[PDB]
C-alpha cells in the first residue's frame, strides 16, 4: 500500500485528540514525487511536446495554428509560473485521474494541470495572445473553471461536442415524436445530456384522427425514448401537472413498478403551476386534462395557456374533457418518489415566469437533468417527408462555474465574471450541432450562456459565518447581486462591440425597462458590518450604477438571452479545492474506498479551529436552507440546482411542508439528495 | 342456440355412418332468413342506398363520380344476376363477420357480398363500365380473389391502405437506423406488415469511427424496432447466416429467452447462400463475418458480394474479422426454433437468384412475413438533416389469388389472368405511400404484382386426384405454365399499351431473352391422359407459342418488374369456399367455438365418396409435398408460402433431411405450421 495513501489514512489517526489534517499535505507531495513525476512524459521541448501532441491525433491542429510558437511559449509559461501545487492527495488525485490527457494506451500522463489550463485558454482566447495569459491567470489562480465538457475537451482531436446538456420541445404527432428520438440519439452519441417536454402529447385514449380511445399517451413515448438512451451511448421527461397522465407518468418510476410500463434510463421532472398549489392547501378536489381536447376547442396547446386564467373555464367547458384528483395526495406522492430516486425535479412554473426576462419569446415550461436551466422555447414542426419543416427553439447551455473564495481573495468579481462570460460566448459561438436543428438554431439565435458560483459553503466556513446565519444570506445577497451586475454589463459590452443582439431582444423586459426596477430602487451593500468589511477594495454597485446600467443596455441591447446558472459540480469540485456549487457540505471528512485502499478527504479549508462551521448538510434546518437559496435566486435569472438534505424522520406532511415554503419563497426547481452531462 | 348452429352441428351425428354434410345447406339457408336478412338494412332504391352510404362517410365520392348512376345500376345487376348462395354456413358467416360493411354503430349489415363485389369492381375499373360488369362476373363467378386489404377497403371513406406488405433495406448508419424505426411506424400505422433486411448493420463488437469494440449489433436494432412496433397500431427481421451476429440473432426468439434479450413482436427469417448448405452437408467448421471489416476492406456490403464467389478469399483476408461456428448445430437450431414458433423463414438464397429475373438490379436478398416476395432491392442513405437523403428502392406488393376450381370449371386460364392483373396493376398505380420515399420510388418504377392461386388440393380431391400423386404435379406443371404464359402475355401487352416499362427492364432476362430458355425447348402439356382432359376446352401453349411470346416481349417490352406469387390465403379461404392456398388441407372437418357454440366446417366440396382424397396435411409425405412446390415454383417468378406440416415425432436430423431436400429441389422459402398483413 503506496506512501501517499499511508500519510492520507493518517489524518485519521487522532493526536491531541484533534486529527492530523496536515499529514495530507506529506501524501499529495509524496504522490507526486513517488508516482505522477514518473509517469509524466517530459519532452526535451514545448515545441518537441506540441508537435508529439499534434502529430499522434492527441491535440487539434487549427486553434495552435493561430498562434506563433513564441506566444505559446509565453502562455506556457504563464501557468507555470503560479508554481501550483495541489493542497490536498485527492484534488491531485482527481485531476490525474479524471482530467489529465493520458497517452492513447493509457500507461503514461500527456498533460499536467498548467498544460489543460494553457491549452484550453489557448482555445477561449482564438488567437488573441494576451487574453490567452489572461484565462491562463483566471484558471490557475482557481478564479473560474469552465464545466467538465468544456474543460476536459477544449484543444483535442477526437474531441466531443463542448456543450452536453439540451432540451427538446416535442410535438403532438408521430413524424415529430420519430424526430424526438433521433435526435436525443445523436445528442446523446455526443454525450449530451438530453431532456425532453412530453406536455404537448395527448393523454392516454385520446383519439388519433376519428377513432376514439386510441392513443396511448406519454408512457408510450416515454418507453420508446428509454430505449433510444439504452441504445446509443442518460435522459429526462419533464410532464405538466395538470397533464391528464400526471399519475401514470410518475407510476413508471416506482422502484416496485411492473416491467410492462417501467422505464429505467429516464429522469423525471414535474411542472407546477401556482393554481395546483393553490388547489393542494384548500384540499379541494382539482382536475387534470385531456390536452387533446383543449387543443381541437381553443387552437392552443395547454402547455401553452395560462392554467392560472384558464382553469375554470376549462373545467366548465363541456368539448374539454378531464378527470378528478386528490391535489394533496398528488403532492405526497411527488414526495415518496423524490426520497426513493431524489427526482423527480419539482419546477414551480409561477416562481419561474414571475421574473422571467422573456416571456415574449414563451414562457419556461420545462428544466434539464438536475434542473438548473430555464429559458423559453418554441416546438417545432417536423412534417412529412417530402414537406418543409417549421424549426422551432430547443435550449443548449454553455456552463461554468467561479469560485468564490477566490474571487473574494482576488478581489476580482467584475475581472472573473467578464473573462468568464467571454469564454462562454466563446463556447456558443463554436458550437454546431448537426441533427438537431431547432437546438442549432436556439443557439445562434438566443446566444444563452450559463455562469453559476462554487465553494459557497467552503468560503463562509473559512471566514467565521455559519451558512445557515443571516450573515451568510447578508453575505450572498450582495455577492450575487453583483454577478448579476458585471454579467449584464459585460453582455450589453459585447452588445456595443458586436452591434448585435439576441434575436428578438427588443421585446424583454431588458429593453422594455422593468428589469432593473428592484436595482434602481433598492440597495443590496450590505446589512452586517463584518460582511461589509469582506468586499473591501471592491466598489459594491449602487442604485446610481444600476441606473447608469439599464440606460447603458437600453442604448445597446443585450448579446444573451440568459447569462447565470447555478449547477452541481461533480469531481472537479476535488480539483478546485472547493465545496460543491452553492450547497452546504454533507460530510466533514469523506471515506472513499479505491483500489483496495481507503481514501480520506476533509472539507476544502477543514481545521479544528473551524470545525463549527463546516456544519454538515443533514443536521441543518431546510427552512433556512430554502432561505438562502431564495436569496441567491433574486440575482440568477435563470435556476439554481437545489438538494434538500433529509433525515428519514421526515413525515410526508414535513416533506410537503418544506414544497409549500419553498414555494413561498420564490424558489423555482427543487429535489432530494445521471446528471453527469449537465454538472461544472 | 340458434338454428343454424342447431342444423350446423347435425353434421356431426352420423346416418348411415356417413356424415350429414346436406345439413349445412339448411345452416345457411337458416342463418339468412332468420338473421342476416332481418339485420340488412334494406333501402327502396340504390341512388338511396349509396347516396345514403356517400353522405354517411361510409363510402368514398371520388371513384362512383366517374360512372354515370345508370351505369352504376347496371354493374350492381350484373352482381345481383348471379344469384349467388354461400355454400356453406361458415363461408357466409365469414363474409359477414369480417367483410361485410356494418354501420357506425355495427348493429346492421350495410353490404352484402354483391354489393362489396360491384364496389370493388366500379374502384378496379375506374370509369370503364363494361370492364366494371367483367370485373364484377370474375369476382362473382369467384375465379378471383382480391387480397383482404384491396376486397375490404376499395371504396370506403376512412379507408386503410390497398397495400398492407413492405419490405425495407436499412444502411449501416445511426440516420438509417432512426428512419428505418419511423418508416416501420408509417407503415404499421396504416396496417402494413414490414420487413426489414439487417444484413448490412455492422456485428456486436464493431468500431464506430475510431473507438474499437463499440456497437450493440443486430440485436439493438431488433430492440427499437420491437418496440416501433409495439407503440404503432407486426414486423419482421431477416439476416443472412454469414452474419456474425446470426446466432444473437436466433436467440432472441427462444422461448426461453432472458427478457435483457426478448424481442416479442418480430418474426425473423434467415437468408442462406448455397456456400452453407456446402459446409454443413461436409460437416466442415464454417466461418461467420463481421461485415464492416469486410466493408472496409472491399468498399462493398458484405450483402451486397457473391458469398459462394468470396468465401474462401474473407476467410484468407488478415483485414477480415470471422468467428468459428458449426453449421451442422446452427442448422439444428434452426429446426428447433421453428418447431417453437412456425418462423424462422428460411431462404435460399441461390435457389432464389438462379432464376430471378432482375439481378442488375440487385440479387434478392431477403423476403417479407410469410416469405412469399423475393423482388430486388437497393439500400438507401438517409444521410445528415441538412444534406439531401439518397433513395433506394424498397419492396411493397399487391396481392390477389385466382380460385383454380372455377377457373377450370369456366376455363377461363387466360381470361382471369389477364383481368387479375389488370385489377392488381389499378391498385399499384393508385397507391401512393407517404413518408416511406423508397417504398413510393420502387412502386412507380418496379410496378410489381403478385398473383397467386388457391383451392389446389380442394380442386385436385373433387377430380379424384391425391395430393402427393404424380398425376397431381402434372396438373400444376401445366395450370402454373399456363398461368405464367398468359401473365408475361398481359404484361408485354400492357407495355406496348401504355408505351412504358418497368425503369431498367432491357437489362433483365426478359430482355435478353434467357427467361424463356426453357419454354421454347420444353413441352409442359399434361404426360397423363386423366389430366390433359381436365384441360379440354382450354389452349395448352406449345413452344412455339411461347417462342411468339418471347418475340412479342422482345418488341415491347414488360410492364411489371415481378408477376406472380403465392400468399396464404386467411378468412377468405372460407368466402372462396376454397382450400387454403396451394397447401394440402390440415382437417377434414374444423371445429371451432364462436360465443358459446360450438361450429363445423367441412372443406369445400368434402363428400363421404371423395373421404380419401381429402388426405389430411399432417398423414403426408413432406418429400411427396416438396416435390410439388417445387413442381409449381419452375412457374411463378416470385416465391411460395410454404409450411411443413410435421408430427412431433420427428428427430432434428429428420428435421434437416427435409431441409436440404428442399433445397435440393430449388424450393426458395420455407417454415413450418401474424402474417396477417401479408395474406391474401
Ligand atoms: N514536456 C515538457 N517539456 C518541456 N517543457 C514543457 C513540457 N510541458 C510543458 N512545458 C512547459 O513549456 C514551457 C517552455 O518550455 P521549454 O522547456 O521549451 O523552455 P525552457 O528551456 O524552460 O526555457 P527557454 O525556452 O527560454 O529555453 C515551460 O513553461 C515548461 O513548463
Ligand atoms: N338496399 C338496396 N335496396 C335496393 N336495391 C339494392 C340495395 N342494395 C343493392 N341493391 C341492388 O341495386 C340494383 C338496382 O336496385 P333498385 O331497387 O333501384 O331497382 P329495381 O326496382 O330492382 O329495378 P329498376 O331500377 O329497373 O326499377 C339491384 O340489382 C339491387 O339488388
Ligand atoms: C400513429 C400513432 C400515433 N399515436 C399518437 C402520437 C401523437 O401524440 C398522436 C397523434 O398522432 P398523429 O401522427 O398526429 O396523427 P394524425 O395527424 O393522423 O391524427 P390527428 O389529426 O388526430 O393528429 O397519437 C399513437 O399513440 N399511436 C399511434 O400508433
Ligand atoms: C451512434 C451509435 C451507432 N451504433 C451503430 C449504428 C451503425 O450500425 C454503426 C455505425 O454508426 P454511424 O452512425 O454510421 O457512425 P459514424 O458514421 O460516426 O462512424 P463510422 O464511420 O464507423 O460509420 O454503429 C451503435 O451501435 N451505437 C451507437 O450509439
Ligand atoms: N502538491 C503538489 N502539487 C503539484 N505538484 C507537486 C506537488 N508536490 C510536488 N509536486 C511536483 O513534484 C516536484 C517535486 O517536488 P519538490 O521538489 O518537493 O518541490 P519544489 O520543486 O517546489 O522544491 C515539484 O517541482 C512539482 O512539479
Ligand atoms: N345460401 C344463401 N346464400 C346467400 N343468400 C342466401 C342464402 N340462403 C338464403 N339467402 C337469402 O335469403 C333469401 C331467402 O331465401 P329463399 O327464399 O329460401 O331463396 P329464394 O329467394 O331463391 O327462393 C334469398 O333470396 C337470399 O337473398
Ligand atoms: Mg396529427
Ligand atoms: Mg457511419
Amino acid at each position: 500500500v503506496p506512501k501517499w495513501i499511508q500519510l492520507n489514512n493518517e489524518i485519521m489517526i487522532q493526536k491531541d485528540g484533534k486529527f492530523q489534517f496536515d499529514k495530507d499535505k506529506e501524501a499529495v507531495h509524496s504522490y507526486f514525487v513517488d508516482y505522477i513525476n514518473q509517469n509524466t512524459v517530459f519532452f526535451h521541448n514545448l515545441k518537441e511536446k506540441l508537435d508529439y501532441l499534434v502529430e499522434n491525433q492527441y491535440y487539434e491542429e487549427e486553434f495552435l495554428s493561430l498562434y506563433s510558437f513564441e506566444d505559446i511559449k509565453e502562455v506556457f509559461k504563464t501557468a507555470y509560473a503560479k508554481k501550483f501545487r495541489f493542497p490536498s492527495f485527492m484534488s491531485a488525485f482527481k485531476f490525474y485521474n479524471d482530467y489529465a490527457l493520458k497517452t492513447n494506451d493509457k500507461k503514461k500522463i500527456l498533460e499536467r494541470y498548467e498544460d489543460r489550463i494553457s491549452i484550453v485558454a489557448l482555445f477561449f482566447a482564438n488567437g488573441d495572445t494576451e487574453k490567452a495569459k489572461e484565462y491562463v491567470n483566471l484558471m490557475i489562480n482557481q478564479e473560474y473553471q469552465p464545466s467538465t465538457p468544456t474543460f476536459l475537451n477544449a484543444g483535442r482531436k477526437r474531441r466531443g461536442e463542448l456543450v452536453s446538456c439540451f432540451l427538446l420541445e416535442v410535438n403532438d404527432s408521430l413524424n415529430d415524436i420519430s424526430r424526438a428520438i433521433d435526435i436525443s440519439m445523436q445528442l446523446s452519441k455526443l454525450g449530451g445530456g438530453v431532456s425532453l417536454n412530453l406536455s404537448k402529447l395527448r393523454a392516454k385514449g385520446e383519439a388519433i384522427k376519428d377513432v376514439e380511445n386510441a392513443t396511448k399517451g406519454v408512457v408510450g413515448v416515454m418507453k420508446l425514448l428509454d430505449n433510444a438512451f439504452r441504445y446509443a451511448d442518460s435522459g429526462a421527461a419533464y410532464l405538466n401537472i395538470f397533464h391528464r397522465d400526471i399519475n401514470d407518468f410518475l407510476d413508471t418510476k416506482k422502484i416496485s413498478a411492473d416491467e410492462d410500463v417501467r422505464v429505467k434510463t429516464l429522469s423525471i421532472g414535474v411542472v407546477i403551476p401556482d393554481k395546483f398549489v393553490e388547489l393542494a392547501r384548500e384540499d379541494k378536489a382539482a382536475y387534470v386534462f385531456y390536452p387533446h381536447t383543449i387543443y381541437k376547442e381553443y387552437g392552443q396547446h395547454m402547455d401553452e395557456m395560462d392554467m392560472n386564467e384558464m382553469y375554470d373555464k376549462f373545467v366548465d367547458n363541456p368539448r374539454v374533457k378531464k378527470e378528478k384528483i386528490n391535489p394533496r395526495k398528488l403532492l405526497e406522492k411527488l414526495a415518496m418518489l423524490r426520497s426513493e430516486s431524489g427526482y423527480p425535479y419539482i419546477m414551480f412554473q409561477d416562481n419561474v415566469n414571475k421574473v422571467h426576462a422573456n416571456n415574449h419569446i414563451s414562457k419556461v415550461k420545462f428544466s434539464n437533468l438536475c434542473s438548473e436551466v430555464l429559458q423559453a422555447s418554441q416546438v417545432s414542426s417536423y412534417t412529412d417527408y417530402d414537406e418543409e419543416d417549421e424549426i422551432g427553439l430547443d435550449i443548449s447551455c454553455n456552463l461554468g462555474s467561479l469560485n468564490i473564495l477566490n474571487v473574494m481573495e482576488h478581489k476580482s468579481i467584475e475581472k472573473t465574471v467578464k473573462l468568464a462570460t467571454d469564454s462562454l460566448t466563446h463556447v456558443s459561438e463554436t458550437t454546431d450541432i448537426r441533427n438537431a436543428p431547432a437546438v442549432r438554431r436556439a443557439n445562434k439565435a438566443m446566444k444563452s450562456i450559463g455562469l453559476g458560483a462554487m465553494n459557497l459553503h467552503g468560503y463562509l466556513a473559512q471566514n467565521g459565518i455559519a451558512y445557515e446565519s443571516p450573515e451568510a444570506r447578508d453575505f450572498a445577497n450582495t455577492f450575487f447581486m453583483m454577478v448579476n451586475f458585471y454579467s449584464i454589463q459585460r453582455s450589453a459590452e459585447i452588445a456595443k462591440e458586436k452591434g448585435e443582439t439576441f434575436d428578438q431582444y427588443e421585446g424583454s423586459t431588458y429593453a422594455t425597462g422593468e428589469y432593473f426596477d428592484k436595482y434602481v430602487s433598492t440597495d443590496f451593500s450590505p446589512k452586517y458590518e463584518k460582511i461589509a468589511n469582506l468586499f473591501e477594495g471592491m466598489h459594491i454597485p449602487t442604485t446610481e450604477d444600476w441606473k447608469k446600467l439599464k440606460a447603458f443596455v437600453a442604448e445597446h441591447g443585450m448579446y444573451h438571452s440568459y447569462r447565470l446558472c447555478i449547477a452541481p459540480t461533480g469531481s472537479i469540485s476535488y480539483v478546485q479545492s472547493s465545496t460543491a456549487s452553492v450547497m452546504p457540505i454533507m460530510e466533514r471528512i469523506e471515506e472513499r474506498t479505491y483500489g483496495n485502499s481507503k481514501t480520506y478527504y476533509p472539507m476544502p479549508g477543514l481545521a479544528s479551529n473551524n470545525w463549527f462551521f463546516y456544519k454538515e448538510a443533514y443536521d441543518m434546518d431546510m427552512f433556512k436552507v430554502v432561505d438562502m437559496i431564495a436569496t441567491i435566486q433574486q440575482h440568477i435569472d435563470q435556476g439554481i440546482s437545489f438538494t434538500l438534505f433529509l433525515k428519514d424522520t421526515m413525515t410526508t406532511r414535513d416533506l410537503n411542508r418544506i414544497d409549500l415554503y419553498a414555494h413561498h419563497r420564490g424558489i423555482k426547481t427543487i429535489y432530494y439528495a445521471s446528471c453527469l452531462s449537465c454538472v461544472v
